[PDB]
């Protein structure tokens, strides 16, 4: 029966289903979301930053546990996992990942979690720090590259002369020097998450190596 | 002054300052060239086309790579050389992200690594997944690279809360004894070129067994 935390945040990710795009978030707009004024999500929110540290924390609590059975391969790749499907689940959830500092208890410990997971499996704290931020990256850098070529291939589907023209002139120089290479990669777009997981087991069988 | 180049410098200046590509605007750019946004559109028929030929910009910049023949050595060495060509441009991953690659230079060099696994036996599959995976590695770990200076930045210049949140996260690792990411700490390293040549090593240390199981 009154404004809240939650009422906000719940209302910044609607904003966020309109117009996936996290600079656009404003305060104002959040609060245009609820029918209030900019004033009144101060209250609660001293900045926007305050208020996507809170999202973050949101986004958190949806993850699921994954299932361990102690082996530290099928563990760690049961984490990937799981956060490719958080990170599908809302708008903007990398860039905000991205844009915050994990200062909330449930990131610490997943954190915390999938790294004891390879210190105790044997790798030095250097090497499960590179691998656990290194996993994080291939996520990031795919779900954003996934996001943003998601929209472009739409762009073209849906009658943009410009980039249309973009495409037919990357098609025609590709063909006009036979780049044999990139003409069958055109082709995958590829199932995005058997890609990810592809991805990582093949990180995973590096670490294995050496 | 106006010329496609002049824009083209004037657009990255302006990200240099605030490297948030989702803050240019083609009236932003006029402004700081000291004109209104007609003069500009007369060169770019749209912010698209400015990102085109800004990402265009970036792969001229390009260092080419002397290879050797051998897949795990010049892949590496490609991948080496995108690092340095992403720390001269403000958003470099951003403007990849957000423009197709139709342009000439970026066709070339992706047709090519992509032949480095080819020829060395890697299924078509496996040299897609393994070329945009290492690229996504790259994407993530710039950007994750350049949020933490601009964050440490805001801090330095007297944020209170974020500098109070950075202090919240430390309570919590010693509040749950979070043995792993208190030494997860003393890492400024994971953000270095050499911690990007290890992951990488990785991944093509996997691909020596990977789709290798699937290839030939
Ligand atoms: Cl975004
Ligand atoms: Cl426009």
């Amino acid at each position: 029966p009154k404004l809240s935390k939650d009422t906000i945040i719940a209302a910044a990710f609607s904003l966020l289903e309109k117009s996936p795009t996290l600079e656009q978030l404003s305060m104002r707009k959040v609060a245009k979301q609820l029918g209030v004024q900019a004033p009144a999500i101060y209250w609660y929110f001293k900045n926007k930053q305050a208020l996507l540290q809170s999202m973050a924390e949101a986004i958190e609590e949806h993850f699921q546990e994954p299932a361990l059975c102690g082996e530290w391969y099928s563990d760690l790749l049961a984490f990937m996992e799981n956060y490719y499907d958080l990170y599908q689940q809302f708008p903007c959830a990398v860039a905000i990942e991205i844009q915050t500092v994990p200062a909330y208890p449930q990131r610490l410990r997943h954190l915390n979690q999938m790294m004891g997971i390879l210190r105790e499996a044997g790798f030095s704290p250097e090497m499960t720090h590179l691998a656990v931020t290194s996993l994080q990256h291939l996520l990031f850098g795919m779900i954003m590259d996934a996001t943003e070529e998601k929209q472009l291939v739409s762009q073209v589907l849906n009658g943009d002369d410009y980039l249309k023209e973009q495409v037919l002139h990357m098609k025609q120089y590709v063909s006009d020097n036979e780049l044999t290479y990139m003409e069958e990669s055109i082709q995958f777009r590829i199932h995005q998450k058997s890609a990810f997981i592809q991805a990582v087991k093949t990180y995973l069988d590096g670490l294995q190596a050496d």
